[PDB]
């Protein structure tokens, strides 16, 4: 059949390689909607090449900017905004597919509104399992929804897990699918050789969007990816180990108990992980080359070391005390990251802000998407607190 | 359901190997037959720690010793001896799976047996496929037999294929089911980063730089990967387009698989049979085979080389013979044992060994198949080669 796609996030890299996966399968895919937040010009763009039914803006002015728009370049369209639209959007009975790339918490409600739907989802939105993953897994369970990861690391692991684990993901038994190890990487960041006792006078010239190239400099990114990695395939600390890969041609790996190894690896484009988000269990092809072993150059290996990336410390531990330390962690680290970037703290101390935030918050019935970004505003205050003293 | 094995070459490293995964796994795996050749030291041993049904000896006299030992060390087990009780063990009722692990053209019959009778072969014998793939491959469809490959490169794209493909092997359509292309890796043996130019003068001391003698100059010439490959072709169903040799010289990689996406696939493991054949066994489960964890801390670096036919002319050779069919595998395997033997002896100079198998696979090819013609063949290609080291001084 044809396949019909909701792209929530149509306006950066994700979206971008999405398209560029569907218009090399035109007889496969098609899009029903697109939504963005606030970039009209890239979205009229977008609306043009591809004629959707529906376009959302989340933002309500930057719809009316987009409806006007397309009364000329795209007039079929209907043009709709705000948040409600979002999850229209990503429920309609015709779409069997949401690529749900909408960034930060403002994608929570309209993933989820996709989740209890029981679509498809392709998931590109970091928060929904960093802050709240207990609560989207039993919604996936409770609707029938599939969840397939777009992230290129969790991508991997899905690839060189078996297809029972594959198709049962957030409730996954590894140990008995003879799994022993899942194997995250990462490049480990600019500072992969950097002596421990520099890292105190680094920059933000050195460390680097911004806010993720400080993340990928203390690792703070592979913690998050930790934390969603450990929802997704239901795994023990043990179960889950980080190695540095300097060189990202390896992108993830399973080590199973007969002490064979699986590596998923290829060129740097999300159209590859994208591409088997959208046509698992086949495969499409996604314009991206084959991979070039010529090109390609030394591959290495290290073990991650705790005193230089202790903002990884801090999410593994977070991520098995549960989603109050999860939120909080990822709240701190808003703050810090963007006090660091105004110069008001040094690196080292974005670990310390969320070290003394996460201990404060952890002193202390049922959860929910909005009890948690309370939780979330109640950890950037403290924060923001503990940037000023610091100074 | 408690899975009964056959191994035809217990003595060996591959029978150890299995011997070890079952040892790890008495609760799923029982051995109900166990086969060699003529060391009956060592399968008595076997024998007394296995206490298997049968035990079987190529050789009859060595039967014969055989049977007076176990008579009281092992006391149920039947002896037998000789080709025929080879087969009878790879046919038992009983038996779900054989590990076909005799090598050379001795082999190729009792594996035979087995594919045949619709046993799951655990195929660790290169030749079933490198002189005979056509027959064997049109065999394993008529009997309902399954192929589980055993040889480190093989059973590393088997994992690195998705399961449709996995259980349809010898018929498989790649294309359909996302593959590009297979990656069969290998590392390129000690000339690796040699100049062309010293290649005329290497002595057997430097071609074999643990695996036995014949082995290592095949790896140094890459004759084996050749080899690998024509049996590559035939498990996969591989078209010219579908199969790829590429250098990696620490051999971490075991092989991949490059999907149509972009993504590739690569098995990686510490060098141990024991992990292949786990999987042999235990496909589509896992079990532990007494393997460690792969340490990256101490894997070191990985590369790739890109190999070229100028320092391995023989893997051209190869990769010809494949898209040939039998006669010209047949032809340049049996060649190549032939020129490999005359190198060791001081016969022949290394850069020799390529124009002995090309001046006999020239000859033969000028010119319905059965094991016994095959082997036939296989003679005839052995004279000629014979005749081409004596001309070679
Ligand atoms: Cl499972
Ligand atoms: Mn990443
Ligand atoms: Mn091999």
């Amino acid at each position: 059949g044809m396949q019909k796609l909701t792209i929530l996030g149509a306006t950066g890299s994700i979206g971008a390689s999405t398209l560029k996966v569907i218009e090399q399968n035109p007889d496969k895919f098609s899009v029903v909607a697109l939504a963005a937040d606030s970039n009209v010009e890239k979205m009229q763009q977008l609306c043009q090449r591809w004629q959707p039914e529906y376009a959302v803006m989340a933002n309500k002015e930057a719809a009316l900017r987009l409806k006007m728009a397309l009364a000329v370049l795209a007039p079929n369209t209907q043009v709709l905004g705000g948040q409600e639209a979002l999850c229209y959007v990503a429920t309609l009975e015709q779409v069997d597919s949401v690529m749900a790339a909408i960034v930060g918490a403002a994608g929570l409600v309209p993933t989820m509104a996709a989740v209890k739907a029981g679509k498809r989802i392709l998931l590109a939105n970091k928060e929904a399992l960093v802050m709240s993953g207990q609560l989207f897994i039993d919604e996936v369970e409770k609707s029938g929804a599939q969840l397939l990861p777009v992230d290129s690391e969790h991508n991997a692991i899905f690839q060189c897990l078996p297809q029972t684990v594959q198709g049962n993901l957030g409730r996954c038994d590894l140990a008995s699918q003879g799994v022993s190890h899942i194997l995250l990487t990462g490049s480990g960041g600019p500072f992969r050789y950097t002596d421990v006792a520099e890292l105190e006078a680094v920059t933000p010239e050195q460390a680097i969007g911004p806010k993720i190239s400080v993340d990928s400099a203390t690792m703070m990114n592979k913690g998050l990816e930790y934390i969603e990695a450990k929802w997704l395939f239901n795994a023990s600390r043990d179960q889950l180990k980080v190695i540095i890969h300097p060189q990202s041609v390896i992108h993830s790996m399973v080590q199973y108990l007969d002490g064979s190894v699986l590596a998923q690896m290829g060129e740097p484009d999300m159209a590859t992980p994208i591409a088997l988000t959208l046509s698992y269990p086949e495969r499409v092809k996604a314009g991206v080359k084959p991979l070039d072993f010529t090109q390609v150059g030394e591959l290495t290996f290290l073990q991650p070391d705790f005193e230089r990336y202790p903002c990884l410390a801090l999410a593994i531990e977070a991520c098995y005390l549960g989603q109050h330390a999860t939120t909080t962690l990822n709240a701190a680290n808003e703050v810090a990251v963007a006090a660091f970037l105004a110069r008001q703290i040094k690196f080292t101390d974005i670990a310390r802000v969320n070290d003394s935030v996460l201990n404060q918050v952890c002193k202390q019935g049922l959860d929910s998407l909005e009890s948690l970004l309370e939780l979330d505003r109640m950890a950037r205050t403290l924060a923001d607190e503990v940037v000023r003293e610091r100074a």
